[PDB]
């Protein structure tokens, strides 16, 4: 707006983008480190317009976009502060507190809501890798299943933090790009970091657990089971977890059901927990494995699979005694269990080997300190 509300005086040719996290130093003056997030009304409107024009380290002076009517006591009446702001540095938004998905918002959106997992979305995708564009199209897909249209799980995750019509840049770390496997169709290598430009044109959210009737849950349950299973067979474990989770999400707290419904429901529920257990043992997330077994056995205490997988997992977490507890209960439920007995053996074996190691470590690290007394 031509109206001179703010004007300024004065590094890299990059400047803070909406949502960026800024690092600066300031000072004001009427007639005479503070890190925030630009683009958001999290500070003066002027600080959102001027600081958002400074190149990195661009020390400048601004003359302001503030409380005309009455900001005092603490904020002098219809004042007009002046600032010196050393733009130290700015970074993109870390969407999952894990440096896995860093976003740079390019064009604010109109959304009030966001795509939830299961939503069907219409977007535009552009994927670079090492600076080479390997994908550019408009595509429709469902959130959590982008792997079906050759889209890394990172995009699905970011879509849940994106508004309708929003445009952004996403820096996916290996964890969210394709993986150890890479992507030959696109010529992408194992664990390659990727950069995507994305535009969320629109989306239709998936129904929440409670908006579906028992009829639908049970019908949808058979479909996602199948889908989660096809994923398992192809080693797309992360996606199988999402598919089996919907089942737990839909039927875990259900109450007031026909004996017939209730039974068909606990049936799905048990299979889902046990299937999740496999996925987690595959994903090497043992604590998750065990938790799924604890669920399953709360529905069926004599479940061989739950007791076995519970032991595979506990053995891997080194709870040797606990794990043994598992296989004991396996053979009581099935004395002819092949692998059962054999593991118990190993439980002992490894608990012995683990106790030895803890001892050489304790001794040495202890010795270490003692020699630290000069």
């Amino acid at each position: 707006k031509k109206d001179r509300g703010v004007l300024k005086i004065v590094h890299g040719e990059e400047t803070p983008m909406i949502g960026d996290r800024v690092y600066v130093h300031y000072n004001g003056k009427l007639a005479n480190p503070f890190v925030f997030s630009i683009g958001k009304g999290q500070v003066i409107k002027a600080w959102d317009i001027g600081v958002a024009t400074m190149k990195k380290g661009e020390i400048c002076h601004l003359l302001c976009a503030y409380g005309a009517t009455g900001s005092l006591p603490k904020i002098p009446s219809n004042a007009t502060l002046f600032f010196e702001v050393e733009l130290l540095d700015f970074k993109g938004e870390d969407l999952l507190e894990d440096g896995g998905i860093i976003r740079r918002t390019k064009r604010r959106g109109e959304g009030y809501s966001n795509p939830n997992e299961g939503a069907r979305v219409q977007i535009h995708l552009e994927g670079r890798c090492g600076g080479r564009v390997f994908d550019c199209r408009d595509v429709a897909f469902t959130v959590g299943e982008g792997e079906d249209h050759d889209i890394p799980i990172g995009i699905d995750k970011a879509l849940e933090k994106m508004q309708r019509e929003e445009q952004c840049i996403l820096h996916l770390g290996p964890r969210y790009g394709f993986g150890e496997a890479g992507k030959p169709k696109f010529g992408i290598e194992p664990n390659a970091e990727l950069i995507y430009e994305v535009t969320l044109k629109s989306f239709e959210k998936a129904k929440e657990s409670w908006e579906m009737d028992t009829k639908e849950k049970l019908e949808q349950a058979a479909i996602v089971k199948e889908k989660g299973t096809v994923y398992f067979k192809g080693g797309k474990y992360v996606q199988a977890v999402i598919q089996y989770g919907k089942i737990v999400s839909w039927l875990e707290m259900e109450y007031g059901l026909s004996e017939k419904e209730s039974k068909a429901s606990e049936s799905f529920l048990l299979a889902a927990f046990l299937n999740l257990a496999m996925c987690y043992l595959k994903l090497r997330e043992y604590t998750k494995a065990v938790e799924c077994c604890d669920k399953a056995l709360g529905l069926d205490s004599a479940n061989e699979k739950g007791l076995y997988r519970r032991g595979e997992a506990q053995l891997l977490m080194n709870e040797f005694e606990s794990a043994k507890g598992d296989f004991e209960k396996v053979l009581e439920v099935n004395p002819q269990n092949k692998a059962a007995r054999l593991q118990i053996f190993m439980c002992q074996k490894k608990a012995k080997e683990h106790n030895e190691r803890d001892r050489r470590t304790y001794a040495n690290m202890f010795k270490k300190f003692a020699e630290q007394d000069a």
